[PDB]
């Protein structure tokens, strides 16, 4: 009853229902997400007010689904799901060190090596006939990159290793959205497995440090540092799992969506191929300076995130009753922000369903609080530049070497768990560039 005065209803996903309702009912709409009543706020004024202030914190009730699943601790109080400001701020500032300019520049070798491995595997299949799941291949690449970059481990998913691990991730993500008997069993065991991987890799790191082996400072270094005097390792494992999942899942989804969309954009692909040819030539390795020169690719990736944001948005807690765009919203209410919804509204983007990289051209007016694929403010993505770099490296190497055609019958639709991803496996046939 407390929300009844708020406007609202009396490969298609929940975000699409939200889009319809925002269009029908306006900038402040009452909805149902993760069992609770929330209010979807879609004016840029609101985006600015709530996301760009340390006064507004994440809503713990909406993050409970990440913290624990079916009685199994998952992301716990890790960096994504911690909703206490002071607790978040402590760990954020420590982990920030792993995402310094110099830290990320040093990762270029890892990005290049995994991208090169992917391309060599695809080249051998490029007979214009063999169907290849680009969703799968890009997920394996993203995982291999993350495991090495963040934790100094070799998952070798591109070599067909760690199949149970990939199964565990899938079942766990299904688990988040779920919240019969067999599904519960599978989800719980998957979560415990991932945390055990954490214990294993943490023990390996500690052993290396004791034996005085060389350990390059990485994300794991800072995750350990953040827990320097904790009672137990549960906080450490929270962050292990957080970074293990967040560090590859969205990157993989972003790559897959981009490949999927580009399969129906031959002119844009031709332009991208030309840009890569001109900037890097036949070089096997992209330098950091090369990344900045791939300006058209940067625009295409931005436009991909407008239409296909893997991370659709965020929640903040409204503590006190507040007027939001002429609507009285009661205190203690989750506000839902969605870059997916706003990206597809004609009031914010002309011809919203058209894929046009020119929206992000140098001279074009920049979206003002209508586009936030990495979120905004203090709780924005710590991994934003990491992700931007790795995806540019992967995409550039694909464009350098291969032509992709989507297998007829493959859909452009979405599926939604916690994050958005292609409904279909992005099955493509491949040919080497140059006939
Ligand atoms: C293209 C890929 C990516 C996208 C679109 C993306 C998007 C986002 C979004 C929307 C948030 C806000 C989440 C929320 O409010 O619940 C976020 C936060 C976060 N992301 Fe990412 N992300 C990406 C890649 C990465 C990578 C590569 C890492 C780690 C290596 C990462 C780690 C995180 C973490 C730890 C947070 C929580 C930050 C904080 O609250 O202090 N993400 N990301
Ligand atoms: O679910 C939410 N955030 C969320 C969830 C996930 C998950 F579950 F797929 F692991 C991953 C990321 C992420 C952020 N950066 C990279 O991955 N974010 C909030 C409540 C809406």
């Amino acid at each position: 009853s407390r929300y009844e005065h708020i406007p609202g209803p009396p490969g298609r996903v929940l975000q699409d229902v939200f889009l319809d309702w925002a269009k029908k009912y306006g900038p402040v709409v009452r909805v149902n997400v993760f069992h609770k009543t929330s209010v979807i706020v879609t004016s840029p004024e609101s985006v600015k007010k709530f996301l760009m202030s340390t006064k507004y914190n994440k809503d713990s009730k909406m993050y409970r689904a990440l913290q624990t699943v079916f009685g199994e601790r998952l992301f716990g109080q890790g960096l994504v799901s911690e909703c206490n400001y002071e607790r978040w701020h402590k760990q954020r500032r420590v982990i920030d060190l792993a995402f310094s300019r110099s830290s990320l520049v040093s990762l270029m070798e890892t990005f290049n090596e995994k991208a090169e491995q992917l391309v060599e595997i695809l080249e051998a299949k490029a007979d214009g006939q063999t169907p290849v799941s680009m969703q799968d291949m890009l997920t394996y690449t993203a995982m291999d990159i993350l495991a090495k970059a963040a934790f100094g481990m070799e998952t070798s998913m591109l070599l067909g290793a760690q199949k149970p691990l990939s199964q565990a991730v899938k079942l766990m993500l299904e688990g988040i959205t779920a919240s019969k008997r067999k599904q519960l069993r599978e989800v719980r065991e998957s979560i415990r497995f991932l945390r055990q991987v954490g214990r294993d890799w943490v023990q390996r790191r500690r052993e290396a440090l004791k034996r005085g082996e060389e350990v390059p400072a990485d994300i794991l270094t800072q995750i350990l540092k953040a827990e320097e005097g904790a009672q137990d390792d549960e906080g450490l494992l929270d962050n292990f799992v957080t970074f293990f999942i967040a560090g590859h899942e969205t990157s993989a989804n972003h790559l897959a969506f981009t490949v999927m969309e580009l399969s129906r954009q031959p002119e844009i692909v031709a332009r991208l191929q030309a840009e890569v040819d001109e900037v890097i030539g036949s070089k096997r390795y992209l330098d950091f300076e090369d990344l900045g020169r791939l300006q058209y690719l940067s625009q295409v990736l931005k436009e991909s995130l407008r239409l296909y944001p893997p991370a659709w948005g965020t929640f903040r807690l409204l503590e006190e009753e507040t007027l939001i765009d002429g609507v009285r919203v009661p205190g203690n209410t989750p506000l839902l922000f969605s870059t997916y919804v706003m990206g597809r509204m004609d009031t914010y983007f002309e011809d919203p369903l058209t894929f046009n990289p020119d929206r992000f051209g140098p001279g074009a007016p920049k979206p003002r609080f209508t586009y936030f694929p990495f979120s905004l403010g203090h709780r924005s993505c710590i991994g934003q530049q990491f992700a931007q770099m790795e995806v540019k490296v992967v995409m550039a190497k694909l464009l350098q070497r291969l032509e992709f055609r989507l297998v007829p019958g493959q859909r452009f639709g979405l599926q939604e768990q916690a994050t958005l991803k292609p409904l279909d496996p992005v099955l493509c046939t491949l040919r080497p560039r140059g006939w």
